């Protein structure tokens, strides 16, 4: 009975793993069916939420901040399991306001980031929300 | 004739589909080829533009906007199916200019949201160019 | 000897490609870990970093500039094969400034874009430090 190859029809294995090097034995659909369901990447859709960038480790997380009267704790939605590398954020508004968007990001952690949102001329401003969007790993 | 297993070659169906998990049938090499397809995530390369993040449902938006004389509509380049549930921007200028990049996210709908240039102790500012970058669902 | 098919187990070939559309041969094991590790998008971890999102053509890239006296050159962590196409960031800080991130979006390059951090009523500043958040391809 001939051997399965890329020329020749023949018998084969049939493997169940997606870690597998054997160019002669033939995937299973069950693991097409794994695969087509790993382009679900990991995430929430909440307000302020997450998603995994597959099997890189980047995460992008986003949310709504409200600014209290000091820079303070911003929480992610999931904690960085190794840092935050970057974020940015606007002022949500519907007024013509200027205020600054500043993130203490010298002294991050993986589970916040001290935020505030600054008047010109004078300090901390609170009750604003910011929209932001965070990468990190 | 043996059948194919993981331990032994044999005889096997060969299933064309991504939602199988028949562990004990081979993948079409068809199907080897969608998969690879789909790491080319449907997007456009437009100036203001979009590339949906995998099968996770998250979209990423960006664009440049040119503000008008009132907080006005920025409208996305492809529609939401759900919400927008964040946006950042900023100003496009070769001068040293302070304005505040101000969204209403409040009243933000699938296809649109409100956007301004404001000056400081001012109102709104038309012509200026903001860069941004938002993401949703 | 039977012919392999979706309803009927039988004699395969076992293709080792990604970019064959046969319906009726298996996809080799091979290629399922291919795919697989096709998961893990090429990405760059640096303090600024990059991700290629699968092969959609989009990376995203993000950073910390510092700003000098006048706009001057952030360089990207991976030239843009075409160009970057959206851009944003924020002043990272623990003292209420309003400064304004002012990135120069009409003369970017493939490897740069001017930047600057503007002082209210004045000019660019120096020595401020601007998290960051890019798009493009
Ligand atoms: O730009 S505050
Ligand atoms: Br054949
Ligand atoms: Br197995
Ligand atoms: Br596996
Ligand atoms: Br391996
Ligand atoms: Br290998
Ligand atoms: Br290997
Ligand atoms: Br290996
Ligand atoms: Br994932
Ligand atoms: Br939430
Ligand atoms: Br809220
Ligand atoms: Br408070
Ligand atoms: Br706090
Ligand atoms: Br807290
Ligand atoms: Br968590
Ligand atoms: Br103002
Ligand atoms: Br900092
Ligand atoms: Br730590
Ligand atoms: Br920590
Ligand atoms: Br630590
Ligand atoms: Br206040
Ligand atoms: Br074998
Ligand atoms: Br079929
Ligand atoms: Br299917
Ligand atoms: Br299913
Ligand atoms: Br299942
Ligand atoms: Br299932
Ligand atoms: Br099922
Ligand atoms: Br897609
Ligand atoms: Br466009
Ligand atoms: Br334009
Ligand atoms: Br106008
Ligand atoms: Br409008
Ligand atoms: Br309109
Ligand atoms: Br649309
Ligand atoms: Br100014
Ligand atoms: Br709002
Ligand atoms: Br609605
Ligand atoms: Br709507
Ligand atoms: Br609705
Ligand atoms: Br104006
Ligand atoms: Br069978
Ligand atoms: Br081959
Ligand atoms: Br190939
Ligand atoms: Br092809
Ligand atoms: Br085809
Ligand atoms: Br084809
Ligand atoms: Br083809
Ligand atoms: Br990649
Ligand atoms: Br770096
Ligand atoms: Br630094
Ligand atoms: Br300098
Ligand atoms: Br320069
Ligand atoms: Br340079
Ligand atoms: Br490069
Ligand atoms: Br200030
Ligand atoms: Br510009
Ligand atoms: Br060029
Ligand atoms: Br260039
Ligand atoms: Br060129
Ligand atoms: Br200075
Ligand atoms: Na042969
Ligand atoms: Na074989
Ligand atoms: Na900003
Ligand atoms: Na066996
Ligand atoms: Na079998
Ligand atoms: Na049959
Ligand atoms: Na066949």
């Amino acid at each position: 009975i001939p051997t399965a190859t890329s020329t020749t029809a023949g018998i084969t294995k049939v493997l169940n793993v997606l870690n597998s090097n054997d160019v002669g034995s033939a995937l299973s659909a069950a693991q097409g069916k794994v695969l087509n369901d790993k382009f679900n990447f990991q995430n929430s859709k909440n307000q302020s939420g997450y998603v995994r960038l597959g099997d890189s480790g980047l995460i992008i997380q986003w949310g709504v901040f409200t600014s209290t009267k000091t820079q303070s704790n911003l929480i992610f939605p999931l904690a960085f399991p190794n840092a935050l590398l970057s974020i940015t954020g606007n002022l949500n508004s519907n007024t013509p306001d200027v205020i600054g968007i500043d993130f203490d990001l010298s002294t991050a952690t993986k589970t916040s980031i001290k935020t505030g949102a600054a008047q010109v001329g004078a300090s901390w401003l609170s009750g604003k929300k910011i929209s932001w969007i965070a990468i990190g790993y």
